[PDB]
């Protein structure tokens, strides 16, 4: 799980 | 696990 | 588990 | 800039 | 700048 | 599990 | 910047 | 800057 912002 | 902000 | 800002 | 692996 | 492994 | 700012 | 693992 | 392992 990647959460990238 | 990733969170990148 | 990463979090990074 | 988010990798998550 | 976030790298998670 | 790391936790950066 | 964070880098973990 | 926050390496952690």
């Amino acid at each position: 799980y990647t959460f990238g912002q």
